């Protein structure tokens, strides 16, 4: 058994890891998940008698470990700048005009700005080693055990690389509704943003695990050191490794299409399973970014369109 335990937990780990990618990430259901579940129940039982084989990125970790009675501060690897806000066609034009004066027409990448909790996740050789909140931007809290419960985040990546990436953790609308009712059956959350930040900022891994959190990876700290030369190449790269990258992202040749994208989400937004706050726009090329630089506050190559005032 102890020699065979390892063998089978290792198979177990591989298969479960594989299969969680197709449910949680590609969304090839997560419905009749039987064998998945059968397979998870066997790993859990093997770790029950051989607690020493429960690997830090074993699928078991999504269940969640024991509470912590404290969280540690973490500064740990590259500042997390915040973005300038835009509120109308026009802040948008003005944001492009300083783009053009300095670099000529520049292609943009437009993304949906998710209303959630910003986090950083770090990996070493493919392994998830640490998770943290945005904090003030230079320091945040180690929320690693609660991040392991977000089933779409990978504990082990497709290739053994060492990197740090940034994503937004959120809770889907219907999950938020579900949630609150039971809270009413017994208190009550304001909205998903505070539900997710709430779920991630409490000390008990298992209550995180029960809130059905999700996350969308949106950037790569130090992408230049890894050889990436474009914002669109960063995400793609991130997608090739196994991360969940929001698929409504689109490359925009100029401000006009930028605004066409911005109008398209403004009214297609109610139909989303998650709550979007606006639209983040970035100059795609890392070279135009260098040229525009920053005001060590806010990149001149990025703006955050904040949607309106219902």
């Amino acid at each position: 058994d102890r020699q065979q335990a390892e063998r089978r937990a290792a198979e177990l780990r591989e298969l479960l890891n594989r299969y969680g990618y197709e449910y949680y990430v590609l969304d090839r259901p997560s419905v009749p998940d039987a064998e998945y579940d059968r397979l998870m129940q066997e790993l859990i039982a093997i770790e029950e008698q051989y607690p020493e084989l429960k690997t830090s990125d074993s699928p078991t970790q999504r269940i969640g470990g024991p509470p912590l009675e404290a969280f540690r501060k973490v500064a740990h690897r590259v500042p997390m700048m915040s973005l300038a806000n835009a509120f109308g066609e026009g802040d948008l034009r003005d944001f492009d005009r300083r783009v053009r004066q300095e670099v000529g027409e520049a292609a943009y990448v437009c993304e949906l700005a998710i209303d959630g909790l910003a986090v950083s996740v770090r990996y070493e050789d493919g392994y998830f080693v640490q998770g943290a909140t945005r904090g003030d931007g230079t320091t945040g809290e180690d929320i690693t055990e609660n991040l392991k419960t977000i089933r779409s985040l990978p504990l082990r990546l497709k290739e053994p690389v060492s990197l740090e990436a940034r994503g937004e953790a959120f809770m889907p609308k219907a999950s938020f509704l579900r949630l609150n009712e039971e809270r009413k059956a017994r208190e009550l959350f304001a909205n998903p943003r505070n539900a997710a930040a709430g779920s991630l900022r409490q000390l008990d891994p298992k209550v995180a695990a029960s809130r059905q959190l999700d996350l969308f990876v949106y950037g790569l700290a130090d992408a230049e050191a890894l050889g990436i030369a474009s914002h669109s190449e960063a995400l793609d790269y991130l997608q090739a490794l196994g991360f969940k990258v929001n698929p409504e992202r689109r490359r925009c040749a100029n401000i006009d299409e930028v605004i066409a994208f911005v109008s398209e989400w403004h009214d297609k937004r109610p139909q989303l399973p998650y709550e979007i706050d606006g639209i983040v726009i970035k100059v795609d090329s890392f070279a135009q970014q260098r040229a525009l630089g920053a005001t060590a506050k806010s990149p001149r190559w990025a703006i955050a369109y904040k949607f309106p005032a219902e």
